[PDB]
C-alpha cells in the first residue's frame, strides 16, 4: 500500500549523460550510438541571446569548437549539424552504454521522469508532466540545460524531453529529441509567456482511484452526474474537458474499484465546489493531476523494469 | 528555479538488486561483495508468521535452500547466517557492480531515496523520510520486501534502510543493513501500532526557506518570536521541538535568504494558527516536512554525484 510520486530507475539514462562546452558555455548532452544531442543555444553568447541567428552563428563554429566529455574522457567530434533547436555532434566512438531507445513526442497531460544533470553528471531524478500549456514545473538550475525526460518500457528508454529554458514565471520549456519545442516557445531571451495552465482532469480522476485503492474513501459521495454536466463545472474551474476516451482510459481502475467513472466525476465535482474542508487525500491537501491512469496502474500493481 | 521532491540517481543501487527465494516465498536481496542481504522472514511460512521462532526455523534450512538470482544467473550460496532481523547469504562470486558503500543508521527526521523492487528488478525510485515515530510512508506492494533506502555522497552509497513490513495503518517498517529495526517493531504478524507521528519542524523551516528562494514569499509576516514561545505553539500542533542545533543547521539558508531563523519561526507560527487560507507554497497546500536543510541546499545549489 502507499502512493508516492515515483520515477523510473535512472541507471540506463545515467550512462548516456556527457558534458558539452562551446566557447564559455557548458551544458549537458545525450550520447546515443555515435551522436551527442544538446541544445543549440550552447553556441550563443550572453550578448547574442537577445536575437540569435543560429544559422549565421553556427557558420563560425567548426568540429573542434565543440568540447564533449564523457566522464573524464574526451570524445572527438567529427561532424556537427543542426536539427530544429538541437545540435547533433557526431563522435568517433559509439556509446558502449547505449540502451535500446526511441524518440517520441508525448502529448500534453502525459508524464515522464527527469534526470537533472550538471556538467554531464546526474544530480537527481523526479517525475514531471507536460502541462496543458506545454510547460513543465521542473527543478532546474543554471547549466541544467541538456537534461532529458524519459519513460521506460521494460528495457527500452523512450526519450521525450530535453531541457532548454526557464520561463519568466519560473516554469520550464524544452524540445523533443528531434529539436521541436513543446509549445510556442523559442530559444531566445525575449518576453515569452505560457497560456492558462488547466488541470489535467483525467489524471486527477486516476489519482482519486489511487486514493480509493489505498483506503482514502471519505470523499466518495452519494451522487452521480452526466459527462456534459460534469464538464460544465470542470471548465469553470479551469479543468480539462473529459472525453469518452478518458472514460475508457480509466476503465481498468473503474473495474478494479467497482466505482463507475461518472460516480467518481460526481465526487470530484463536489470536491471542486466545496473544497476539502482541511482534510487530505493520499497525504495531499490539493487535487494532484500529475499521475496518468497508467502511472496509477503501474504503482498499484508493481510493474518492474 | 523550481522545487520538486527529488531522489538520488539509482544506477549504483540497481546493480546490486537480486532475487531471493526460500521455499515458496520470494523477495529482494542486496548483493555487495560476496554477501547477499535480505530480510530473515523469507524463511517463514504463512502459518509460522503469527509467532516465528527464527532460531528454530533457520535450523531446518541449509545453504541450498536459498535461491538467489542476479538477472537470470544463479549464485551459489556457500554460507548463511543471521544478524538481527536480516539474513546474510555468502555467495562464491563478488558483485562486479559493487560500488563504494557504507552501512549507516540514520536519525528520525532524516531522508533517503527508496528503490522499490519486485523479484530483484527495480520498478521505481522515490524520496522518503524517517518519521519521528520510526515508520516511513513508502509505496510498497507485496514482494517489495528487501528493497533498500539510501543516500549518495558523490561516489559512495550509504545504505540506511531495508524494507520488511507494512503496518496495519498503511505505513511501513524495516531495519538498517545490520538488521536492527527502526522503532519498536518486530517481524511477526501481530497487533503493532506506531506512536504519534509528529511534524519534523526543522524540515518544514527548510522548506519555507526553499519557498522564499523560489519566489513564494506571501507567508512572510512582520513579527518575530522566541525559541521557547515558538515551541509552545509547535508542541500543541504536534510539531517537533526546535533546538539551537536546528537553528545552526538552518544557518546557511538564513544567511542566503537574509531572514533570521526566529523570524521564519514566527511566519510558521502564524501559518499553524491561521492556516493557509486556500493559498499554496511551492505548489503544495500543506506544510511539507520531508526535506532536510541539506536537501534544500543540494537542490537549490546543484550538487551532482
Ligand atoms: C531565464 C533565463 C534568463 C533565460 N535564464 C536561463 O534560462 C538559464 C536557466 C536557469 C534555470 C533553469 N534552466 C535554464 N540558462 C542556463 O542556465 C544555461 C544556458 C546554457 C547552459 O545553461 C539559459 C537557457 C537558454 C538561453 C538562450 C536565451 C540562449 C536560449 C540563455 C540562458
Ligand atoms: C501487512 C501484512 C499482512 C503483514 N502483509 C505484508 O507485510 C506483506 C507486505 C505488503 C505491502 C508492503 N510490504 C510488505 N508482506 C510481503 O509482501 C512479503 C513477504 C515476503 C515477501 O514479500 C509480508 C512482510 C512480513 C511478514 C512476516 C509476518 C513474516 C514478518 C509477512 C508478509
Amino acid at each position: 500500500s502507499g502512493f508516492r510520486k515515483m520515477a523510473f530507475p535512472s541507471g540506463k539514462v545515467e550512462g548516456c549523460m556527457v558534458q558539452v562546452t562551446c566557447g564559455t558555455t557548458t551544458l549537458n548532452g545525450l550520447w546515443l550510438d555515435d551522436v551527442v544531442y544538446c541544445p543549440r543555444h550552447v553556441i550563443c553568447t550572453s550578448e547574442d541571446m537577445l536575437n540569435p541567428n543560429y544559422e549565421d552563428l553556427l557558420i563560425r563554429k567548426s568540429n573542434h569548437n565543440f568540447l564533449v566529455q564523457a566522464g573524464n574522457v574526451q570524445l572527438r567530434v567529427i561532424g556537427h549539424s543542426m536539427q530544429n533547436c538541437v545540435l547533433k555532434l557526431k563522435v568517433d566512438t559509439a556509446n558502449p552504454k547505449t540502451p535500446k531507445y526511441k524518440f517520441v513526442r508525448i502529448q500534453p497531460g502525459q508524464t515522464f521522469s527527469v534526470l537533472a544533470c550538471y556538467n554531464g553528471s546526474p544530480s537527481g531524478v523526479y517525475q514531471c508532466a507536460m502541462r496543458p500549456n506545454f510547460t513543465i514545473k521542473g527543478s532546474f538550475l543554471n547549466g541544467s540545460c541538456g537534461s532529458v525526460g524519459f519513460n521506460i518500457d521494460y528495457d527500452c528508454v523512450s526519450f521525450c524531453y530535453m531541457h532548454h529554458m526557464e520561463l519568466p514565471t519560473g516554469v520550464h520549456a524544452g524540445t523533443d529529441l528531434e529539436g521541436n519545442f513543446y509549445g510556442p516557445f523559442v530559444d531566445r531571451q525575449t518576453a515569452q509567456a505560457a497560456g492558462t495552465d488547466t488541470t489535467i482532469t483525467v489524471n486527477v480522476l486516476a489519482w482519486l482511484y489511487a486514493a480509493v485503492i489505498n483506503g482514502d474513501r471519505w470523499f466518495l459521495n452519494r451522487f452521480t452526474t452526466t459527462l456534459n454536466d460534469f464538464n460544465l463545472v470542470a471548465m469553470k474551474y479551469n479543468y480539462e474537458p473529459l472525453t469518452q476516451d478518458h472514460v475508457d482510459i480509466l476503465g481498468p481502475l473503474s473495474a478494479q474499484t467497482g466505482i463507475a467513472v461518472l460516480d467518481m466525476c460526481a465526487s470530484l465535482k463536489e470536491l471542486l465546489q466545496n473544497g476539502m474542508n482541511g482534510r487530505t487525500i493520499l497525504g495531499s491537501a490539493l487535487l494532484e493531476d500529475e499521475f496518468t491512469p497508467f502511472d496509477v496502474v503501474r504503482q498499484c500493481s508493481g510493474v518492474t523494469f
